[PDB]
């Protein structure tokens, strides 16, 4: 009568996201003494994020772990997250009490419901800065005509068009190469991400300019769940919560881990002014505008109620 449940996920051995989910998988394990077993499945063993969230929607998997970005596979609520500057690291821990125990956390939970999840997990994946191999940034005005790597995001886009740059949408596999070779001058990552990919080597300068962040968002099928028995969706229910207090703390050492390991390698790491800051808010704000009919009033307003 033991319970198999199965967790595909996208992330590499010991990224913070995959860090979290063995954590998730070791408390199930001691919660449930062994009769509730997590088996973890990352590093796209089942295939990449959008194909392993489809099949927990479905159903052929109990579990799956997607970006909160690549949650546009699924549902348009989620592009609230990737607003650039909706949320900023001074206010992070008001944002995760929001999510865990706040309004914010019971809308996203109805949202999830709608399109067939139940949430266990929001693991943090931080937020992304801005780097280049050749051209030193260290001002808002230095990202002019500067070549830089996207994903397929619109607001990725939209963010870098707005700040004046030259965005091109890039796979992930082909961005090295064209780091490498000069077709892109720079891209927007997580520190961690850019050092675990070991992007370090061709890059030089890096600002924080922190302009989006994300999410990783551990979903369990709502039919499945709701077939479990109430013990049982406690235990995952708690095992989710107590694991995202380590990783999002996990999160953080991996980050400066990260930073140290680009200043070890030579990059120029500058902190923005405020003043160079507030020209990234206020220049990248119109793109709130641009995507305003496609993502709920009242989403925003959550989210933003947890930066004051
Ligand atoms: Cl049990
Ligand atoms: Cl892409």
């Amino acid at each position: 009568k033991r319970i198999n449940i199965r967790l595909a996920h996208p992330m590499a051995p010991g990224n913070n996201v995959t860090v979290g989910y063995e954590k998730f998988k070791e408390l199930v394990a001691e919660k449930s003494n062994g009769r509730v077993r997590i088996q973890l499945f990352g590093n796209c063993m089942l295939g990449s994020d959008r194909v392993t969230m489809e099949a927990a929607q479905r159903g052929t998997l109990e579990m799956a772990s997607s970006s909160s970005p690549n949650m546009a596979n699924f549902s348009k609520q989620w592009m609230v997250f990737d607003l650039p500057y909706i949320t900023s690291p001074e206010h992070q821990q008001k944002l995760y009490k929001a999510i865990d125990d706040g309004e914010l956390g019971k809308k996203l939970d109805e949202i999830a419901a709608s399109i067939g999840l139940k949430p266990i997990m929001y693991s943090e994946y931080g937020y992304r800065n801005f780097v280049t191999t050749k051209k030193p940034i260290k001002t808002a005005d230095d990202l002019k005509n500067l070549k830089v790597r996207t994903t397929d995001s619109p607001i990725e886009v939209a963010v870098a068009a707005a700040l004046g740059m030259a965005p091109t949408p890039i796979s992930w596999g082909e961005t090295y190469t064209a780091l490498q070779q000069g077709t892109v001058d720079g891209e927007g990552n997580t520190f961690s991400l850019l050092n675990d990919a070991k992007h370090t080597e061709v890059l030089k300068y890096a600002i924080d300019s922190a302009h989006n962040y994300s999410m990783h968002l551990l979903m369990m099928n709502k039919a499945y769940y709701d077939s479990l028995p109430a013990n049982v969706q406690q235990i995952l229910t708690e095992a989710g919560r107590e694991a995202l207090t380590y990783q999002r703390s996990i999160t953080s050492e991996l980050e400066k881990k990260a930073e140290d390991a680009f200043i070890e390698q030579g990059i120029t790491v500058t902190r923005l002014s405020p003043e160079e800051r507030a020209k990234l808010v206020e220049r990248t704000r119109p793109v709130w505008d641009k995507f305003k009919d496609d993502i709920p009033a009242e989403l925003i307003k959550l989210v933003q109620e947890t930066q004051q």
